């Protein structure tokens, strides 16, 4: 088995293990995460309450930019907050356009433009 | 906006398919009905059926240990797991794309595996190719 695709980056200086998963449509940070960083009032809230996907999850709202630290590159970052995601943060396959980012498997990172940000290892889980 | 999902086309013995890029999934996996239609349940290694490794509900028909399957104009050794009713024909998890050592390159919309470049599908290709 292998280690699934986790990069580090600080979001306000709260270090985040995001989970890159070009399968998901969309960006996801899970609202325990978004406590610990300090982004629970950004929030637009236009999809709680009433979550239209018939789901047990809530989704808290949707901050529209905040910067996230890729090894000193600093980029505006998008995503919804959910209340029962059990991940910190997901990189999904819209960030993963948006900023034209390369999932490198042959060296092992995430390459946006020339910063390279090395995958964490099997014993980081 | 909903951006398109990533899609690469190949081939396995002839046959045409299209494969879901999925750095998500840590396993690659082929809907019974592609196997079938490829060719390959006589490949199939059914000792592990009922088994699930995965997050879901996953009853597998059973593992293909060694395929080929023609992708960036390659010949790539593949093996995957084989579940009946799965909605995508064909997976490609992180599995194979480290095995491969593929790159996931959403700045030029392509898959590189070796010195080749499979781009990705336009969203009006995806629902029409068998």
């Amino acid at each position: 088995k292998v280690t699934m695709l986790y990069v580090p980056c600080t979001i306000n200086q709260v270090l985040v293990k995001a989970f890159v998963d070009s399968g998901a449509q969309n960006s996801i940070m899970n609202k325990r995460t978004a406590e610990r960083c300090g982004l629970m009032r950004l929030v637009d809230v236009r999809m709680r309450g009433v979550a239209v996907g018939v789901g047990r999850q809530e989704i808290c709202g949707r901050i529209h930019m905040t910067p996230v630290n890729l090894a000193g590159m600093y980029i505006p970052f998008a995503f919804y907050v959910i209340e029962d995601q059990a991940m910190d943060l997901i990189i999904g396959l819209d960030q993963l356009k948006r900023h034209q980012m390369m999932i490198d498997l042959k060296h092992n990172c995430l390459t946006i433009d020339n910063i390279n940000v090395p995958f964490l290892p099997e014993n980081d889980l």
